[PDB]
């Protein structure tokens, strides 16, 4: 249970007090998964700023917001893409595979530039998972 | 208990939204609200490619409040619109009405999207929605009208409008 290579220094340091990790089941992993999601949020908000990131700012909050088009989004991780019904009418879902693939609604909104970063970021994290065979602890966390 | 033309998820979302058992026509009213909600979903599948509409109906209260702050917009908790067009910065309410002909707006803080039992759209609702969206609505309300006629529920439904 150490900060992985693929996670950013700032991300990990910011994540520490955002949720009380020791108390939870798969607490180190749950932190890492949430760190994937924040990383995704940052990757997406490198358009110009088009997106503001609300996750882990300084209670019922979205993960980012499009300043131009005035739309809120929530980043999700899913195991089955086809089986997906919106969780919210207001915070629109941006769902992805562990492999990196994005859902129909997700690919209509995001630019290739942002997807290719995320798929790059996700396989590198999936590699880290598979290195320590943490597959079921991650798949459970997605339920 | 649910009609097959209503989706399972919509049905289970409606469960807690109002105290149906206490009402006369309570089951029929639940179904009518599901129609309105189902219609909100059928409208919001469009995109500019960012989502065109946000749906407020049957959402958590604190989320409705959060976005209206960001969009510098304000509706009473009693009268909250069903969806919001992110393109035009204008809000709507899905109404079901028997008489479309001489329809008068319900509000001045949002607009009405009025529909028939046959699925026909009110003049002003027709102006707003694309043909793509009306086919889907009228097709859904045909399947809804079938269920109504199959269970001889036509009077109850007309009365509760």
């Amino acid at each position: 249970t150490d900060r992985p290579d693929h996670i950013d220094s700032r991300v990990w340091e910011l994540s520490e007090t955002q949720e009380d990790w020791i108390t939870q089941v798969h607490g180190h992993v749950r932190r890492v998964v949430e760190c994937w999601k924040y990383t995704i949020c940052c990757l997406i908000s490198n358009m110009h700023p088009q997106y503001d990131v609300f996750k882990w700012q300084d209670r019922d909050t979205p993960d980012l917001y499009d300043n131009e088009r005035a739309v809120a989004y929530k980043v999700l991780l899913v195991s089955d893409l086809s089986d997906h019904s919106p969780t919210s009418g207001i915070y629109h879902d941006l769902a992805f595979n562990l492999e990196g693939e994005a859902e129909e609604s997700c690919a209509l909104v995001l630019r290739g530039s942002q997807l290719q970063d995320i798929k790059g970021f996700l396989c590198r994290a999936l590699e880290w998972v598979v290195s320590n065979n943490l597959t079921q602890e991650v798949v459970e966390t997605i339920s």
